[PDB]
């Protein structure tokens, strides 16, 4: 109404406020220790409960951005700090706010975030579970400046279920470690995500990401009038776009604005946003975009009627392109969702060449009826390796699935970095493990959204380091062809197998107490060195040398004075091997 503050205090909640004004802070001030953002969260909240009880005290009407930059140029140390920024505090609103989003730096020099003992979190949770938590909260956002505030309030509660459980377990560490690595792997899988979602904006452009929308908005709500659709493309492009300029307020209302809109339309939209819709202000948002897909309409049409079959086809594109082309997506779309939404790209595209070349041509009507005949192998790529794949991956296991990986990469780009391509096996690894559970039917929307992480982070590390064109070629492709491009790859003839090294083949006992999870990445680690120094070698050659291995170790920690028998069998493994490798 009157009062900015005490609205948001009043429909958010003291406790959620309190949090959210510090993540807010946490973001700008990436410099301020902990104690001293607290202090700010307890002056802001006591001014807001000010507000609350009368909308008409000192400064309550002033708005948020006015109020936020104020406290934030109240800061002493600003210019002694954080220097630059504190010249944002001369400019006046919206400059200032505009000045402070310019200088929020997205990868600050702090340490690396380390995890304590189990015992340690669980003793510090419980004697202040406020502090610890706030505290860490803290941590994160300074880290990632970016993050979409609520969301990251929603991990902080599921990280307050894991300890809560957990702390209570007769087994704290194999409750808590497992909930956790999950916790950080899957935050770290939001950050990538959006992150890449604006650098998408960015790069390809505005029509691309309205037609991943269409695409993606089809397939969940396959029962919405096209019209709807359209409708809810434009306002989600309105708040990534918001969103991606970094300013959490104007992104904050976009979102509820939106969520406020579909859940008031909701019956003539989906029927299952209805669990969603009745949540709290601040979850909304968060629940719909996680909503699974509604059910499509058994009594729907053949596309072949208003898009082959049917003259006036070429009138009505030329009537207008986008819209008709966003018509085919969405009518393929919501019939499809199945298909991965690049998947559905790629065949919007392929629709779109041929509609220019043949509604410029004799007689239209027969120069594309028989381009439903070219979808069909560009649906069969993708399907076909989550056909092959899922099924190596349930022969060997997780691990002997990434060590296949492992072998594959380093024979296509041998040039790429030992380690990263360890990460990238292993991250690949688990996409199947993760994917191929699922019913075909809901597969390959599973691995575009995970491959899209692994692919962008593989392409980063590359940016940076390059090391290879053909990479950096599909790096640069189009979001389209990206995967088509890496899938493509073929094994590297030109590669010169670097020279034998001693060390890089000589292990000790000490693999022998290292976990599961590092005995692993030591033994990848060796077996690229392996490819990379023999990459001629045969899936049987390969496969007998690592056996040889697999022995190797076990008989040499399963056996008296380990470390001799390592350097001992070892001579003689790095022999025989080096001699059935030619
Ligand atoms: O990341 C995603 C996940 C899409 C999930 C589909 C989606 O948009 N859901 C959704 C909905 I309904 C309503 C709201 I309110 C919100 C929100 O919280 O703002 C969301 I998140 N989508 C995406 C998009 I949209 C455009 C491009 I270009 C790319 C690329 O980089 O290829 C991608 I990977
Ligand atoms: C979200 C805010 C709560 C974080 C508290 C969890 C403590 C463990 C985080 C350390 C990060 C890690 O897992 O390496
Ligand atoms: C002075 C700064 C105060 C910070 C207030 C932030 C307000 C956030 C509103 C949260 C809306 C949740 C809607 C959603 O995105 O799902
Ligand atoms: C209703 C909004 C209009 C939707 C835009 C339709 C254009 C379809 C483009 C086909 C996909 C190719 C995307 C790309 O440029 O990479
Ligand atoms: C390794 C896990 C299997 C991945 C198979 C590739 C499927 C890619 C679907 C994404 C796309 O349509 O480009
Ligand atoms: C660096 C190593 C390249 C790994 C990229 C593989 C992309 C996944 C596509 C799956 C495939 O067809 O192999
Ligand atoms: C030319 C000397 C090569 C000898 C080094 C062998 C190292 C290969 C690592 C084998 C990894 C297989 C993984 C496993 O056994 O579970």
């Amino acid at each position: 109404h009157k009062s900015e503050v005490a609205h948001r205090f009043k429909d958010l909640g003291e406790e959620n406020f309190k949090a959210l004004v510090l993540i807010a802070f946490a973001q700008y001030l990436q410099q301020c220790p902990f104690e001293d953002h607290v202090k700010l969260v307890n002056e802001v909240t006591e001014f807001a409960k000010t507000c609350v009880a009368d909308e008409s005290a000192e400064n309550c009407d002033k708005s948020l951005h006015t109020l936020f930059g104020d406290k934030l140029c109240t800061v002493a140390t600003l210019r002694e700090t954080y220097g630059e920024m504190a010249d944002c505090c001369a400019k006046q609103e919206p400059e200032r706010n505009e000045c402070f989003l310019q200088h929020k730096d997205d990868n600050p020099n702090l340490p690396r975030l380390v995890r304590p003992e189990v015992d340690v979190m669980c003793t510090a949770f419980h004697d202040n579970e406020e502090t610890f938590l706030k505290k860490y909260l803290y941590e994160i956002a300074r880290r990632h400046p970016y993050f979409y505030a609520p969301e990251l309030l929603f991990f902080a509660k599921r990280y307050k279920a894991a300890f809560t459980e957990c702390c209570q377990a007769a087994d704290k560490a194999a409750c808590l470690l497992p909930k956790l690595d999950e916790l950080r792997d899957e935050g770290k899988a939001s950050s990538a995500k959006q992150r890449l979602k604006c650098a998408s904006l960015q790069k390809f452009g505005e029509r691309a990401f309205k037609a991943w929308a269409v695409a993606r908005l089809s397939q969940r709500f396959p029962k919405a009038e096209f019209a709807e659709v359209s409708k809810l493309v434009t306002d989600l492009t309105k708040v990534h776009t918001e969103c991606c300029h970094g300013d959490l307020l104007e992104c904050a209302d976009d979102r509820a604005d939106l969520a406020k809109y579909i859940c008031e339309n909701q019956d003539s939209i989906s029927s299952k946003l209805k669990e969603c819709c009745e949540k709290p202000l601040l979850e909304k948002s968060h629940c719909i975009a996680e909503v699974e897909n509604d059910e499509m309409p058994a009594d729907l049409p053949s596309l072949a009627a208003d898009f082959v079959e049917s003259k006036d086809v070429c009138k009505n594109y030329a009537e207008a392109k986008d819209v008709f082309l966003g018509m085919f997506l969405y009518e393929y779309a919501r019939r499809h969702p199945d298909y991965s939404v690049v998947l559905l790209l790629r065949l919007a595209k392929t629709y779109e060449t041929t509609l220019e070349k043949c509604c410029a041509a004799a007689d239209p009507h027969e120069c594309y009826a028989k381009v439903f005949d070219e979808f069909k192998p560009l649906v069969e790529e993708p399907q076909n390796l989550i056909k092959q794949n899922c099924e190596l991956f349930e022969q060997l296991g997780e691990y002997k699935f990434q060590n296949a990986l492992l072998v594959r990469y380093t024979k296509k780009v041998p040039q790429v970095s030992t380690p990263t391509l360890v990460e990238v096996s292993r991250n690949l690894g688990k996409v199947g493990s993760k994917c191929c559970k699922h019913p075909e039917a809901k597969r390959m929307p599973c691995a575009e959204d995970y491959l899209s992480v692994v692919l962008n982070q593989l392409c980063v590390l590359h940016e940076k380091t390059p090391v290879s064109d053909r990479v950096t070629k599909c790096c640069t492709e189009s979001l389209v062809n990206r995967r088509p491009c890496f899938s493509a790859l073929e094994v590297d003839e030109t590669y010169v197998p670097k020279e034998f090294n001693a060390e890089t083949f000589t292990f000790h006992a000490d693999i022998c107490t290292l976990s599961e999870k590092e005995r692993q990445i030591k033994k990848q680690t060796a077996l690229v060195e392996l490819v990379k120094h023999k990459p001629k070698a045969t899936k049987e050659q390969l496969k007998a040398v690592m056996d040889d291995f697999a022995a190797f170790v076990e008989k040499c920690c399963k056996a008296d004075d380990k470390e001799t028998c390592f350097a001992e069998e070892g001579k003689k493994l790095v022999a025989a091997s080096q001699a059935a490798l030619g």
